[PDB]
């Protein structure tokens, strides 16, 4: 991938992101911010989950209370290199086990 299509794809998926989250109306409160570039998701109960840019390595980095999951753009999709999941199932499963509540963008 080129370093300008990693920007174009990476503001994409920032702008979801923070969309999806700032547009959040369900019982759980979730807070998301973006500093430095990184996207912060904090839920009640204190944890979190973060969501960087790898610009050199063209991937797009996620930590969660249960693990670290790295991504590449593949077929139109980010897919984590170790076990070939997408970014959004990954990070639906982590805000759903986090908040206790289904969060969902299908």
């Amino acid at each position: 991938m080129n370093d300008s299509e990693f920007h174009r794809l990476a503001d994409q998926l920032w702008l979801t992101i923070e969309e999806r989250l700032d547009d959040w109306d369900g019982d759980s409160d979730i807070d998301c911010e973006i500093n430095g570039g990184v996207l912060t998701i904090t839920f009640e109960n204190g944890s979190k989950i973060i969501i960087n840019r790898q610009e050199p390595l063209h991937q797009v980095w996620l930590a969660t209370k249960q693990g670290g999951y790295h991504f590449d753009l593949k077929g139109d999709e980010w897919i984590c290199d170790r076990s070939g999941e997408t970014f959004w199932d990954l990070l639906e499963q982590a805000a759903t086990q986090q908040a206790g509540e289904t969060v969902s963008f299908r």
